[PDB]
């Protein structure tokens, strides 16, 4: 009943699943550690060689598979990698979100970490989809994380090109391959973005709870072609699904360029902390306290803000908080950064507001900057964008992702 290959056992009837083409995974054993075991043709018939060395360049980083050991002996090739809960795909059809706070948030932030840490080796990864993130048993303290798994189809580049030739192999997996990698007329050679775009997909794929912004399997990939895609579970005057949508919306463009790299999807507010979110506010507050109004900054801040204050902001918050504004008042309502301006002034002087006041507000940080961007969904989305201009700036640099 059990089988045995070296430092590596496995009872073949613990089936945890297959890969493609006589690839099976079982669960087993190795040293004292649960693994899981997949079995491969030999290298004639594999040529697997290179992506298993890829995958233990790669697997220092907690957010890469860790891998273990592979083992020869039989007819087939062993490879032992950690054991884990589920796929995200599992995690996503399987798993109640109403008792998961933030986790599905957190998910998507170690994939991203994961997926920088591949970049930052020049491994582009080209086949990322919620099935080959896997999520991990729970440590010692009931956390889990997700890892990026299935080298089967990374390239290195070499260290002089940034793309690659798309007739190099499978495409990837239907339903997640960036358009570049299929479409007829195609002039620029797929790079790196691709993961994103495929990241861009998987992101929703959590968010929505098991939906793709190209439609359902039969449709996704020509979708993906057409460029017809659609965000609908992302309500358009909701804080979070503004901020989402405008970061999924970016990477899933059809043009690879414009797309955001790993790094610059880790620095999007999508995965700020409240408290984050509002010393964002304050850091943007005071860095247009004195800026002048005809300025670049100020300006850029200012177009289509009418529609971001609603018209007149002080007619659209609670009546305690407006009256602690007219003790010294003079406030534009149609100003972005007049909006701002009232909110870093009742946080910084949040110890001193009337109790009616702080009660309105909410605790600071939490429920302070919540009061503000549930009243207000395309502020910080708004103000995230316009304050580009500053993204080169020390002062910024927690915010956005520049060289
Ligand atoms: O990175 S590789 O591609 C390195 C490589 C590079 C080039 C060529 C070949 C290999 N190897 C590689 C890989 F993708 C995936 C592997 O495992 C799987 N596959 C398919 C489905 C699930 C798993 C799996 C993995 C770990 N835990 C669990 N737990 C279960 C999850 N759901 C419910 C319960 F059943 C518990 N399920 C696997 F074992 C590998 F080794």
């Amino acid at each position: 009943s059990v089988v045995i290959v070296g430092k590596i056992s496995f009872c073949p009837k613990d089936v945890l699943g297959h890969g493609a083409e006589g690839t099976i995974v079982y669960r087993g054993m190795f040293d004292n550690r649960d693994v899981a075991v997949k079995r491969i043709l030999p290298e004639c018939f594999s040529f697997a060689d290179r992506e298993v060395q890829l995958l233990r360049e790669s697997d220092e980083h907690p957010n890469v598979i860790r891998y273990f050991c592979t083992e020869k002996d039989r007819q087939f090739q062993y490879i032992a990698i950690e054991l884990c809960a589920a796929t995200l795909q599992e995690y996503v059809e399987q798993k109640d979100f109403a008792h998961l706070g933030l986790e599905p948030i957190t998910l998507l932030q170690q994939t991203t970490s994961g997926l920088a840490h591949l970049h930052s080796l020049n491994i582009v990864h080209r086949n990322l989809k919620p099935h080959n993130i896997l999520i991990s048993m729970p440590n010692a303290h009931g956390k889990i994380k997700a890892m990026i798994s299935d080298f089967g189809l990374c390239k290195k580049l070499a260290v002089g090109r940034h793309s690659f030739s798309r007739r190099s192999g499978v495409p990837g997996t239907e339903g997640w391959i960036a358009p570049e990698m299929l479409s007829e007329d195609c002039k620029e050679n797929p790079t790196y973005t691709v993961d994103i775009f495929s990241a861009g997909c998987v992101f929703y794929y959590v968010i929505s709870e098991g939906s793709h912004p190209f439609g359902k399997s039969l449709q996704r990939q020509a979708n993906i072609l057409l460029g017809a895609c659609s965000l609908d579970c992302l309500h358009p005057e909701k804080h979070e699904d503004v901020i989402a949508r405008e970061l999924i919306e970016k990477m899933i463009a059809m043009d690879p360029q414009k797309r955001p790299s790993a790094k610059h999807v880790l620095k999007h507010p999508f995965f700020w902390s409240l408290e984050k979110q509002l010393q964002f506010f304050q850091d943007v507050s005071d860095r247009i306290e004195k800026e002048s109004l005809d300025g670049p900054i100020v300006k850029q801040l200012e177009r289509g803000g009418r529609a971001v204050v609603k018209m007149d902001w002080r007619e659209n918050i609670t009546v305690p908080l407006q009256t602690d504004l007219r003790k010294f008042r003079t406030y534009k309502g149609g100003s972005v950064r007049d909006l701002l301006r009232a909110m870093r002034n009742k946080k910084h002087h949040y110890r001193e507001l009337p109790a009616e006041v702080r009660e309105t507000l909410g605790s600071l940080p939490d429920d302070f900057v919540c009061y503000f961007t549930s009243r207000f969904p395309h502020l910080l989305a708004h103000t995230y964008r316009a304050m580009e201009l500053c993204s080169h700036e020390r002062l910024f640099q927690p915010y956005y992702f520049h060289e």
